[PDB]
DNA sequence: ACGAATTAAGCAATTCGTAATCATGGTCATAGCT
């Protein structure tokens, strides 16, 4: 294995790395790196830019007499060649070729801390002590467990493992044991030698990657802040390698993040690497959501306040900090988030944490496939930003229509730049520009012949090839390479698990298997011969291919869905907003083209005339087949739902391939670009179930939509899937029992219809009154408690929960009750007309309950209905008559008029 | 304050447990040290010993209220 | 800046003018009003809009300098 | 959301105007009865 960095930090004019070293073992080095940079000049050179200009190497000596020549450069309007950043540089020139690399011995450090205080604790100031630490060491494999016992807060006893072994029953904390095997349990008395020795094992074991759940948020904000107003800044610094660590404030949502850099050291914070490299849009962000929700492991239930959780039980305390890290390290198994990271890094060859910004790392790749090929990137202009329109969504109809057919292109941009060369070079000039329903219409003449031309209106090379689409076509190959290694795999494995069904054989020898591609039948007759160890080892080795294929195929992917995030940015080396321009409105001049084109052979194939049928096609993708090719035929053609599936797949195969090509087909013609690489695909199917009443699909307004959709991207589902954007249910404003039943209500109106609605709604409606009023009334903060009290006076206009405050205020008077004080989150109830409370509403401190005595009559005047009116019956009409629907019983005569 | 307190960014010494503002100002809460100057938010000062800050502002002070006579 | 790239504390006066004015005198400062040079000066310019100092298309019409000494 | 090189007394408070949104009085229009 050769030699692969660990990390790459920059001393002075020297750089400095830590790398794992032939012998697989860690070794830092300290390199006088000599950047060489280019110029333009007038003579021949075989260097050449991305203009094609002829460019003078330089070679210099130090990092700051670099500095100073760029200066120069700059200050004389002179135009300075080579790359800036020099750290990619010298990683270029160290390797030069590509890396091989073993994940085991680059060292993860998956960290946590528990803080207990009263007021909720602040990571830029970190007030309050620290008495839960917990480290994960993948190296050691270890979770090595910082407990401190003699706070500030009242000393505790000490974590027995055995007893955290046993069950919940038995009063224990049901912690798997074979984690308990994997922990180094260390207590101490005070608090400085905690801090002491957590800084010792972090020097023992330096991190390569210091990752966590919202590490960047509190744990790193809080350990750092703590340690420097405890020990001193040079006993925080001891954390960075090299003794340099630095903070930034960022404000963006609401600032308040202290993103703390510690040089030598990754940090990698696994919430936004989540966030960012999943796709996936979970209700809540919280480590039990996510952990719940994928890892299916439910977070034991605990009583009472976290503060107070220390000094009630502290096994059970310290149980939780030690599960919650090991679900952060099982999400991480089951996502494989490291291995990509490390794969990015060493693909572009880069710093770690260049890779949270798409732009270096794309700068990254580009530079090094350039330096490939002889050629030398320019360098970035310094330029304002300047919006754009964005994506023409198409208005929505909010009338329900039934079964609908979604689809849209799968990654347009690098489409749009691949097809029609928008690198920078490749600007031939300008180009007429028609007003945008001239080219939408074709009404517009032919652009040109010899350049490709765009709606913003730039004349793009057509006969020669640009430098960011041969890139883009690049890993676009590499990723159909890797997808189809991943196919070979899967069908590999498959073959493999049914020859093990069908019966292993008696050999014990594991031959040479060639990697990432397809298995002979030869192949597996021979494969069946060997023992069931060896068949379990083989497939064993399958998976863990597998599971570098889906390493390479989804960094291609987001490499991929970044590129346009990338040149959309000013800082980025390439940026233009003629190009951004170009891209965008060609995508929304293919979009509107499909729609029209849609609508017109809709209108000549079921000989309708002028009508319309284009459906609510947010951004790119479009929603089409209404209401007429499924009656056209006749729905009597379906003995089963199935059957009408099958019959919308057939007809969709008949007329999606030939239909499309020629749109599109037109489409490049019209603008004469080199090729033309935009392929539509069904994505999504909804429609009502066969035999019902129930509408399947409706709109409300734009982003806000609901589909019962059946087979989606050729994944055929036993049951209907409710496809829900923009509603409630997803929304956690309302309390989760609200949530189920609109999502309930959801599932009704677009799978049986009107009559059940009605049904659920009035037994919804009686069974309310007997739920928990926590879940059923209203929580809001309260500040400012006197608002001009005087004696129970509004003063400052109560919004109907400070009122609800005075109220529960002079109803408690007398009793002795904690005082409502400012700030504090209060529940409010609304109580009946003519109570004797003196107001319809009545606030009490959230959490708290109303006092017994008087909760007894608050509760015999509760407006059940006013929330009911306020939270769930006002979606429910939107959404009602967004579709044509009715929630609530007419009960007309007609049954008699008939 | 910063003369009474004797505060300064020398004469940090220590955290003790803060009680809220409400039962400070009524004295109902117990004394937070014994040895050490505790300022109302939850930090103890290094007892009898000056500080840079407070030592500038003693002789500002002097000067100013020779000035006042 | 070699100090702050390896990463300990460089100690003393960043700004070097002050610290030279501390090593010059050292002892109090005895000044006086008449022999510092205090000027003041006024503009007026005429033209057919207001004038721009980013500009200065007009002509300068008075001007006017007080001098102390 | 990585631009990257960098910089200079503080906070609490009222009061008014603007923009958004819900409740409603005077008056007009409809109409109905005499």
């Amino acid at each position: 294995m050769k030699e692969f960095y660990i990390s790459i930090e920059t001393v002075g004019n020297n750089i400095v790395e830590r790398y794992i070293d032939e012998n697989g073992k860690e070794r830092t080095r300290e390199v006088e790196y000599l950047p060489t940079m280019f110029r333009h000049c007038k003579e021949e050179s075989k260097y050449k830019d991305i203009y094609g200009k002829n460019c003078a190497p330089q070679k210099f000596p130090s990092m700051k007499d670099a500095r100073d020549w760029m200066k120069r450069m700059e200050d004389i309007g002179l135009e300075a060649l080579g790359m800036n950043d020099f750290k990619l540089a010298y990683i270029s020139d160290t390797y030069g070729s590509e890396i091989v690399y073993d994940r085991k011995f680059v060292r993860v450090a998956n960290c946590d801390i528990e803080v207990t205080g009263d007021k909720f604790p602040d990571p830029m100031k970190a007030e309050y002590e620290i008495d839960a630490i917990t480290h994960y060491d993948s190296i050691d494999d270890r979770f090595y467990v910082f407990d401190l016992l003699n706070s500030m807060y009242g000393s505790v006893s000490k974590w027995d493992a055995k007893l955290a072994a046993k069950l919940d029953c038995e009063g224990g904390d049901e912690v798997p044991q074979e984690i308990l095997d994997r922990v180094i349990y260390m207590p101490f008395d005070n608090e400085r030698d905690m801090l002491m020795e957590y800084i010792n094992l972090w020097e023992q074991k330096r991190p390569a990657i210091f990752t966590g759940w919202n590490i960047e948020g509190f744990a790193v904000p809080y350990i750092m802040n703590r340690v420097k107003m405890i020990l001193g800044e040079r006993s925080m610094k001891r954390f960075s390698p090299i003794g340099r660590v630095k903070s930034k404030l960022i404000q963006n949502m609401y600032g308040s993040k202290e993103i703390y850099s510690i040089d030598g050291v990754s940090i990698l914070d696994y919430l936004d690497l989540y966030k960012k490299f999943a796709f996936t849009n979970l209700p809540s962000f919280s480590l039990e959501s996510v952990a719940q929700h994928e890892t299916k492991k439910g977070k034991l239930p605990y009583d009472g306040p976290i503060n107070k959780l220390r000094e009630t039980n502290h096994q059970r305390y310290i149980s939780y900090n030690i599960i919650d890290v090991e679900s952060v390290q099982a999400i991480d198994k089951i996502r494989g988030f490291i291995d990509l990271v490390l794969s990015m890094s060493y693909y572009a060859k880069m710093p770690f944490s260049g890779v949270m910004s798409p732009i270096k790392t794309w700068d990254a790749i580009i530079f090094n496939s350039l330096k490939g090929e002889h050629k030398v990137i320019p360098q970035q202009g310094s330029h304002v930003k300047q919006s754009f329109p964005g994506a023409f969504v198409f208005e929505p109809k909010p009338i329900a229509r039934r079964y609908i057919m979604s689809f849209d292109l799968t990654s347009l941009y690098p489409s749009i730049i691949r097809q029609v060369n928008i690198s920078p070079e490749t600007i031939r000039g300008q180009f007429k520009v028609h007003p945008i329903h001239e080219y939408i219409a074709g009404t517009a003449p032919k652009p040109s012949d010899e350049y490709s031309c765009s709606p913003n209106g730039w004349m793009y090379d057509k006969h020669q090839e640009g430098i960011i689409p041969k890139e883009i076509a690049k890993v676009f190959f590499q990723r159909k390479d890797w997808k189809k290694k991943m196919f070979a795999e899967e069908m590999n494995a498959e073959a493999i698990k049914k020859i093990i069904m069908k019966g292993a054989g008696s050999c014990s020898t594991k031959p040479e298997v060639e990697r990432y591609v397809k298995f002979s039948d030869d192949f597996l007759n021979e494969l069946s011969n060997y023992t069931e160890s060896v068949l379990n080892s083989l497939i064993e080795e399958c998976e863990k291919a597998a599971t570098l294929a889906n390493t390479n195929q989804l960094n291609r992917k987001i490499l991929i869905n970044s590129l346009y995030g990338a040149l959309g940015n000013i800082h980025f080396r390439y940026y233009d907003l003629r190009n951004a321009t170009a891209i965008t409105i060609f995508g929304q001049v293919g979009i509107q083209w499909i729609a029209r084109k849609i609508n017109e052979y809709l209108n000549k194939v079921c000989g309708t005339n002028d009508e319309d049928f284009i459906a609510a096609g947010d951004t790119d993708s479009v929603y089409v087949c209404v209401d007429k090719v499924i009656e056209k035929v006749g729905l009597d053609r379906f003995k089963e739902q199935n059957d009408l599936v099958e019959f919308m797949n057939q007809f969709g195969k008949k007329k999606m391939e030939p239909m499309i090509d020629v749109a599109y087909r037109e489409l490049c013609d019209y603008m004469n670009n080199r090729e033309h690489l935009m392929h539509m695909d069904r994505e999504a199917i909804s429609c009502p179930p066969l035999g019902s009443k129930g509408v399947g699909g409706f709109w409300k307004a734009k982003k806000r939509y609901a589909l019962n959709v059946y087979d989606m991207e050729d994944k055929r589902f036993a049951e209907p899937h409710l496809k829900i954007m923009g509603m409630e249910t997803q929304q956690s404003s309302t309390p989760k029992a609200v949530q189920e039943a609109l999502e309930e209500s959801i599932r009704r109106i677009l799978q049986e219809g009107e009559e059940s609605v009605q049904e659920y709604y009035k037994n919804f409606e009686k069974e309310y009154r007997q739920l928990d009023y926590k879940v059923i009334a209203e929580v809001k903060t309260a500040n400012d408690i006197a608002k001009y009290d005087d004696k129970g006076w509004p003063g400052f206009k109560c919004p109907f929960h400070i009122r609800g405050v005075l109220t529960y205020r002079r109803a408690v008077s007398g009793l002795g009750v904690a005082p409502i004080l400012d700030g504090n989150k209060v529940m409010v109830l609304p109580l009946r007309e003519g109570n004797p409370f003196g107001d319809k509403c009545i606030a009490w401190p959230s959490g708290t309950e109303l006092p017994k005595e008087i909760r007894s009559d608050v509760l015999s005047w509760i407006d059940h209905s006013t929330l009911f009116q306020k939270s769930f019956v006002k979606p429910l009409a939107g959404m009602c008559e967004s579709a044509g629907m009715d929630y609530e019983e007419k009960a007309s005569l007609d049954f008699l008029f008939g």
